[PDB]
């Protein structure tokens, strides 16, 4: 069977592929057609007919598991077109599947479809942090697999720096998906899930494409990079004319959400690059403050952001970077990671030992 | 001069009056015509010009307070008309009056346009807890001023019932304005801003207005009552099937509000009612994870609820009500002030004496 991990997310379905590169003559010999056709499909094509895409610059080359040496692939397509994959695989035959995310369960029937084949249903917890620490402990080819923001505050000065994690704990992971979910991590065999909360990238998405007619992530996150979110948002500023001194709000931080929408005139003249910019700024902190209450109560002192939401989203995790810095006086640190997306992917790959 | 307390909000002005009922005849006679037609003009009209509005219900009765024996009175208007309350003041002369909020700051020399007129800027913080302790001290002429809502999770049970705050300590306050700010009350002169949320009040009315178009806080209400914001939110039995006991998380929890609305299909079938709910639900959810978050960290087990955002507003309430139970374990319970939007203003009144 070729070696897969899957998850399958409310929004995207993440899955990470191991090449193996050390076939023999003899193991190139006693390879199925269909095999081969798989390997030679999925490593000579970067998109998959129409929404699938190979996230090649995340590729884990000459990585050992299992006793062989391959390639870690990356691949992400979305979960409205896992017919279309189901499909292809009952073309072609089919194999035990290591799956986790809410669609390992919904989609458990569908799966088993496909003769023969045995889906085994992963703790997403488990599959998370098991592929986290996996991957941060082979290292990105060499590279760091963890970053961060260093000075944050000064833009002329702000920029992407690796952190490293070989004492990981204690840590807590906050996984913006559709939603957001917390986690604490004690050790690599104690961890829970602290709370989440269901403002997550899915209301950024939903939330700017009722707004702004948008139709895809890369075109909000477009408009949002040309957008002024204060021209929605009311300031501490509008509200008290300058800083509240009192108990240290700047007259920049963002007193209303859409505030400034209750307005006519106001909503009249913004434009929907202004509304893209104050939903993601809005999301964003909103996040970033729930992570910030969490690892307060938690006592945890390191905050690693993952998921999708941040995928070519280096706005989203600047805000967060600086504003965890800023409202924790320095307590907090905002971390990130190169294969955010993919965790649970891995961590599910990784048990396929188990069957 | 007349007794007032004002708190100028970002959306909203509360002011609360002192009319005194104990005037000899002597003191009539000494009374400036002044200060008898403004007397009789509040007292006889509950809506002042186009947008005053007096809360006759609210009222005080025979309250006892600086001595003299009067009744309380309950004023709001929107701060975008506090040009027309200034201008009416220039016209009948002008008084000490003490003032909170963020326009008693950024209007004060709208203020002093009224000539000899004195401003005293209040502590907000100072306002607020100093008029909700005496409210719940004097009570609702006879009844309590707070209250919760018994057996919240069951519909047909489910009834607003009395709350002793006799002995009020600890005590975690949520106002929910424009914004949100979580106070944490721990005696009667040590309290502090815990920190605060930008999705509040205005967020609900500024996101409704621009998804809705509605025109007042009162049809945005109205709307939301006869929608479904599941069809724009994305529930926990949306991505799994069903529940995800692994954690507790029940099949109809929200785990991406709007997440259903990055489906264009979705988002051409949705109705202005569902977008409203949805709203309501978003921001009312939100503001309760982080009024949970905030009570566990400061180990305050009651959490009551202020500001105008909950005005007409059971649903909120409600759901306020039954959510904080349910996610709490039954340890945090939510409380609700009848006087709810006006502390501030009471507050800044009852500095009068300092003056
Ligand atoms: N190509 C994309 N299509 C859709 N959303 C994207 C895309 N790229 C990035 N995103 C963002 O990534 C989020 C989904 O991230 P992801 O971690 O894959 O969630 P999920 O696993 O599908 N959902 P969940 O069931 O809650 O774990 C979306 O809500 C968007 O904000
Ligand atoms: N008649 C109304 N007009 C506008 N908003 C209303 C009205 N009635 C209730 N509300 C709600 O009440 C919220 C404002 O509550 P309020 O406590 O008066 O805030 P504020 O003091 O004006 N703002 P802030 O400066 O943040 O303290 C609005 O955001 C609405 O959600
Ligand atoms: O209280 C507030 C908002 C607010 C609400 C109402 C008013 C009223 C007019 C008086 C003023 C305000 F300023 N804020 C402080 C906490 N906050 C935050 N904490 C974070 N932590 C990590 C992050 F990544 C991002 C973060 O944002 C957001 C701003
Ligand atoms: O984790 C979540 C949301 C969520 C996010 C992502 C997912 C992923 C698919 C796996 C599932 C989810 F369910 N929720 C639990 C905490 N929560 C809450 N706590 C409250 N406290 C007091 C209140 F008044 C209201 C409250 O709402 C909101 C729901
Ligand atoms: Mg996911
Ligand atoms: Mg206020």
């Amino acid at each position: 069977s070729p070696w897969f991990g899957m998850d399958i997310g409310g929004t995207l379905v993440k899955l990470s592929y191991f090449e193996p590169i050390d076939i023999t003559a003899e193991e190139e010999q006693e390879e199925v057609e269909s095999l081969k056709s798989i390997r030679k499909y999925l490593t000579s094509n970067v998109a998959y007919g129409s929404t699938g895409i190979r996230d090649v610059h995340l590729e884990l080359k000459d990585l050992t598991l299992f006793g062989r040496r391959g390639n870690l692939h990356f691949i992400r397509f979305p979960t409205q077109d896992l017919p279309t994959f189901i499909q292809m695989g009952r073309d072609k035959n089919f194999t035990v599947l290591c799956a986790t995310g809410g669609g390992a369960y919904k989609f458990e029937k569908d799966f088993r479809t496909i003769g023969n084949l045995h889906l085994h249903k992963l703790d997403e917890l488990d599959c998370l942090v098991k592929g986290l620490l996996y991957i941060d402990s082979v290292s990105f080819n060499g590279q760091a697999e963890c970053y961060y923001f260093a000075n944050a505050s000064e833009p002329e000065r702000c920029q992407k720096m690796p952190f490293n994690l070989d004492d990981p704990y204690p840590l807590l992971v906050v996984n913006i998906g559709s939603g957001v979910s917390i986690l604490a991590v004690h050790s690599k065999d104690n961890y829970k899930r602290v709370t989440g909360t269901s403002l997550g990238g899915g209301t950024f998405l939903g939330l700017c494409s009722l707004l702004t007619g948008c139709e895809s992530f890369e075109e909000a996150l477009e408009m949002a990079s040309k957008g002024d979110s204060t021209q929605a948002d009311k300031l501490v500023r509008d509200i008290y004319g300058g800083d509240y001194e009192r108990f240290g709000l700047p007259g920049w931080a963002v007193a209303s959400s859409f505030g400034n929408m209750i307005y006519k005139e106001k909503r009249e003249s913004v434009s929907k690059e202004d509304l893209a910019r104050a939903t993601l700024v809005t999301i964003t902190n909103n996040i970033g403050s729930v992570a910030r209450m969490c690892a307060v109560n938690e006592k945890i002192n390191r905050v690693v952001f993952v998921g999708n939401f941040l995928r070519v989203n280096t706005l989203s995790m600047k805000l967060l970077a600086y504003a965890l810095d800023y409202w924790s006086k320095g307590q907090l640190k905002a971390l990130f990671l190169e294969h955010e997306g993919y965790f649970g992917a891995v961590g599910a790959l990784l048990g396929l030992p188990n069957f």
